[PDB]
């Protein structure tokens, strides 16, 4: 049935649960120690936020820096620890990426949304219950469902926005963007 | 609204996709050379399937072994690749169990399904939208979605088994029961 294909709302609550409310919180207070480190000549912008990418495709590529080799892995924060249902720890660092732009250096957190390549992967399969599966609903019931976990939490809420995109420009453009759309009303609040 | 809570036939594509489909598919020919290390006077039964736990509660525990400390880790097969998305290859190891029980050794894979922590977390968080979250409703759905994806793919059928338990016994001994009635009919076919 087309039911058992409603899979997006199952996705967002899963990458929330068992990922970015463990990753995400903290980010600005990691970020304002990371930043202390760059001493350098040149004009540089750190963002305390995680770009998530999710492109139209439902195709996350491995490598971030091989899909833009703008790109460029900055350096990563100090490992912290977060727990999942209750008591269960792991140790997590954040990756800051830069890319340059107008002669300015930006840095931030991006990542691939990976639980849109089993989108991907179910819709090109050839296993059996996937004949009514619409990759394109289940994106939206994804990010729509993202975006009020992350809005509803407001250890998240203002460290994190999600970019959707057709993949068929670059992705350090759109960041770059976003960015400047973002750090614009940061400023007028 | 309660449609965005409809989490768990996402959770089992994911499951699937994400995991499932990699790490199963070549078990028995993996088991067959691992097998043949086995050396003792000791009866020992070796099952090429990975048995799956589905608790109740959807705790999942972070150790089996620190769950039931009859389960002991007996080893692991050679890595093998399996690729995702067509062309993304990761390395993989089948963790092997053992267990003692009627004087024979007992060795199968066994994991719990955790995915179904994030319905654990759900149902324990807070967060908004959760006040018409039905906790064993979602597991329904994830273990029939999982059950009907897993015996639709021959690499998966007949090497993997889904065990749905209260876990308010022990898990070898739910194992042993499974195993058990499972070696009886591969011995009838
Ligand atoms: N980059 C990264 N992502 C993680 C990690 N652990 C969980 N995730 C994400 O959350 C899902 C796990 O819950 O379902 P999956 O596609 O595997 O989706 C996974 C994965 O996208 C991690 O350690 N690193
Ligand atoms: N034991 C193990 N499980 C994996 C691994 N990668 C993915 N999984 C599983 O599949 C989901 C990822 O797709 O959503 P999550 O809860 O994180 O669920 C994850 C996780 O249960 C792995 O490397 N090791």
């Amino acid at each position: 049935e087309e039911q058992k294909l409603n899979v997006g709302h199952g996705l967002a609550w899963s990458y929330y649960f068992g990922y970015l409310r463990l990753i995400i919180p903290g980010l600005q207070s990691r970020m304002d120690s990371w930043k202390k480190g760059i001493d350098t000549a040149r004009k540089s912008v750190v963002v305390p936020k995680l770009y998530l990418l999710i492109p139209k495709s439902c195709y996350c590529p491995p490598s971030i820096t091989a899909a833009d080799p703008q790109i460029k892995v900055a350096g990563v924060t100090p490992s912290f620890v977060a727990n999942r249902a209750g008591n269960q720890r792991r140790e997590y660092k954040n990756t800051v990426y830069c890319f340059e732009a107008d002669k300015t250096d930006f840095y931030c957190l991006v990542e691939y949304a990976t639980p849109i390549l089993s989108l991907y992967e179910m819709s090109n399969s050839e296993e059996a219950g996937l004949s009514s599966f619409d990759r394109l609903r289940q994106m939206r019931t994804f990010v729509a469902t993202l975006q009020e976990i992350i809005n509803s939490n407001p250890e998240t809420k203002d460290n994190c926005s999600l970019l959707v995109y057709d993949d068929k420009q670059s992705i350090s453009m759109l960041i770059k963007d976003r960015i400047e759309k973002d750090l614009s009303d940061k400023a007028l609040q």
